[PDB]
């Protein structure tokens, strides 16, 4: 407690804290309508306070470019430590400074033109089966859940990429393997509060994660790798294994995994969302696409690149859902960036979600404008406001390999499919309240032959 007393001497704004509790009871609204009301109600700055953990709101394009590029490497390194997390605290992701640089620029080399040129072929074979899963359920002609169609999509694009491994989870709506990976919850409320237990929780062997999910994989991605010693990313840390260690390979991989299926899912889902309640651009798109790849032609890495209006239909989704909703950096030293003193410890925090609905830089923000992102507009837009990959030497590793992903998956689609709003379907879309960005209810639309 005698912390909450830091933005008040600091002479920073905020919602005045609770005893033990912080400012932890206003995320019942949800971690982003707090931070869109503390935009509004405090400007440009602002501190409040996880439990007992200080983080500092920032918006300053500039003050955000300090500690998201020129800053990093000296004092804003880390994350916030988040849980209990065991082996897992190899994991790139997870890890802080000198583990962390390794790590990073032991898997860079990964997503290269090279290699994503690579990984399309087989990517693209599971667009294929994408259409044929989508043809079979639309003569149900009854709503379709696009979560469920997307998530083994990008299941099976993930680990027959990484790894090499084709798993089929398509001609397999039955699957030993999704089951593991996708798993009101009051267990993060309390160690988000107590953090003096976490500790506590690592020595008792209980992480975020079963002895089920990864004692699977433990001896799972020990049976990719074991098969591969006879005749990409698991071939570039086997590399390293001659310095990358037994379960830093099997850390990297889950990261990798739960990246390349959640997040490619969900923005699928969001997208066609988008697309269905403005068949304008559907159509649009659905001509760029005609235009660029005449005939039903299957995508290429080449063709992808191509396609403009695409590219403004992903990014403006994302800029609507950036599926993390905010970005962080733990200062690990005193210091004075663009006149302002941060002591050390505290957590500064980008608010992604709230800049990029802010008035200040989006005219009609609530609305899905394309339009935005054309070569026009293009430039009028801020990089350090527009953030849905964060920034600078800690940003997405896997952001070149997203968009790709997500756009083949897109092309084959949209080049033999439609998608309308119906019943269920709901419109507006709400947002649940959450870690992750998600849709309360899941996206359900009615899809036609073309
Ligand atoms: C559209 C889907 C995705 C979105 C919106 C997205 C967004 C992000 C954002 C905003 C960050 C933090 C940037 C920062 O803190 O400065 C991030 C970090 C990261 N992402 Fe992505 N991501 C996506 C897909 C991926 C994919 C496909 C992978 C890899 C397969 C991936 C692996 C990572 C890793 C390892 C980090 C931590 C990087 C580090 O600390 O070195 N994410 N993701
Ligand atoms: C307790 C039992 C019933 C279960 N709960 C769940 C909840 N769940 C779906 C889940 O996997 N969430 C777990 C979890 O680790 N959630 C938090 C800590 C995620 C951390 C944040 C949101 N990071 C994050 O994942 O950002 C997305 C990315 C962008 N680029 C690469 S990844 C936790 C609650 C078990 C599944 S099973
Ligand atoms: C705590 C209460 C309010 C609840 N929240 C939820 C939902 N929730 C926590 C959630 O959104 N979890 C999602 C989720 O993020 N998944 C888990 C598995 C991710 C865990 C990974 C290992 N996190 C992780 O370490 O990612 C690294 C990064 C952090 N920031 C940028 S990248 C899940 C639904 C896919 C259920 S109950």
């Amino acid at each position: 407690t005698h912390s909450h007393g830091l933005f008040k001497k600091l002479g920073i704004p905020g919602p005045t804290p609770l005893p033990f509790l912080g400012n932890i009871l206003s995320y019942h609204k949800g971690f982003c309508m707090f931070d869109m009301e503390c935009h509004k109600k405090y400007g440009k700055v602002w501190g409040f306070y996880d439990g007992q953990q200080p983080v500092l709101a920032i918006t300053d394009p500039d003050m955000i470019k300090t500690v998201l590029v020129k800053e990093c490497y000296s004092v804003f390194t880390n994350r916030r430590p988040f849980g209990p997390v065991g082996f897992m605290k190899s994991a790139i992701s997870i890890a802080e400074d000198e583990e962390w640089k390794r790590l990073r620029s032991l898997l860079s080399p990964t997503f290269t033109s090279g290699k994503l040129k690579e990984m399309v072929p087989i990517i693209a074979q599971y667009g294929d089966v994408l259409v044929r899963n989508l043809r079979r359920e639309a003569e149900t002609g009854k709503p379709v859940t696009l979560k469920d169609v997307f998530g083994a999509y990008s299941m099976d694009v993930i680990t027959s990429t990484s790894f090499g491994v084709n798993i089929d989870s398509l001609n397999n709506p039955q699957d030993p393997f999704v089951e593991n990976t996708k798993k009101l919850d009051p267990f993060f409320l309390s160690i988000t509060v107590f953090p003096f237990l976490i500790p506590i929780l690592e020595v008792l062997n209980i992480c975020v994660f079963p002895r089920e999910v990864t004692n699977f994989l433990r001896k799972s991605v020990k049976r990719m790798k074991e098969s591969r010693l006879e005749d990409d990313f698991l071939q570039l840390m086997i590399d390293s294994q001659n310095a990358l260690s037994d379960l830093e390979l099997v850390a990297q991989s889950i990261i990798f995994i739960f990246a390349g299926y959640e997040t490619t899912s969900s923005v699928l889902s969001f997208i066609m969302y988008e697309l269905a309640t403005h068949p304008d651009v559907q159509q649009k798109l659905q001509e760029e696409i005609d235009a660029v790849l005449p005939n039903k032609a299957p995508p290429t890495y080449d063709t992808v690149l191509q396609m403009e209006y695409l590219d403004m239909v992903v990014n403006e989704t994302l800029r609507l859902f950036p599926i993390a909703m905010r970005l962080e950096r733990v200062c690990k030293k005193d210091v004075e960036i663009n006149g302002m003193f941060i002591p050390k410890g505290v957590v500064v925090m980008i608010p992604s979600y709230a800049l990029h609905r802010d008035p200040k830089y989006w005219t009609e923000p609530e609305k899905f404008l394309p339009e935005r992102f054309s070569k026009k507009n293009k430039d009028n837009i801020d990089p350090y406001i527009y953030t849905p990959f964060g920034s600078g030497p800690r940003n997405c590793i896997g952001m070149r390999f997203a968009l790709m992903n997500m756009k083949l998956a897109l092309i084959r689609v949209l080049q033999n499919f439609s998608f309308k709003p119906c019943k269920e379907t709901q419109i507006p879309l709400k947002l649940s309240l959450g870690g992750l960005l998600q849709p309360e209810k899941p996206v359900v639309l009615k899809v036609e032959s073309r």
